[PDB]
């Protein structure tokens, strides 16, 4: 079916996809400029972007799961660590001021992802 | 069910909603600094960038479609050029590298759209 997936930074595929590997994505596809990963329904398109700034970076994305605190669990389980500076990190889930709950994750670029729980 | 869906930026969401709509599109969710754009399955979300340079913007994403044609059937009779240089464009669906026909979209922030054929 129809469908839009993001295409996201990685100043390095292997690390990347080592990190997200991790929380249960996998390998769809591997160039020398393209890394598709995907777990579940959730697919991400990487390209290289080698001179990428993790702290002046402005990338992002949302995942939209039916089980926030399940895959949440698993981002603890797998160690990344919930402060408040650095690279990657991630932050519980709590309401937001539009009346939703998101928790925040942050990938080894910088990467912002918002991660709702799907209504 | 849970997806993943881009966060692209828009220095005016009003030029943005506008070119948008004439694809199909249409508002889901708009608030002060965030819109949802829809189109039967596909998803896009828009944030506030001012202070963005269309010809230095590294941000793009992909839609897969049923109907890769049709879609750029809309784009060309909408009026968008398919030129090779300037925002917003177009180029016909060429069979990439990879073994995929793929057509580009440029909007009017010079986000790239990569309108690929689902297989």
């Amino acid at each position: 079916t129809d469908q839009a997936t993001p295409n996201l930074p990685s100043r390095d595929f292997d690390s990347t996809a080592a990190f997200y590997e991790r929380l249960g994505f996998g390998i769809v596809f591997r160039d020398a400029g393209w890394m598709i990963l995907q777990r579940g329904d959730l697919m991400l398109e990487f390209f290289a972007h080698p001179g990428l700034d993790p702290l002046a970076s402005w990338f992002s994305c949302c995942l939209r799961l039916d089980d926030l605190a399940e895959f949440y669990r698993q981002c603890k389980s797998v160690g990344i660590q919930e402060t408040s500076s650095g690279y990657p990190r991630i932050h519980a889930p709590e309401l937001q001021e539009w009346g939703g709950t998101m928790a925040a994750l942050v990938d080894p670029d910088g990467t912002l992802l918002r991660l709702i729980q799907n209504e």
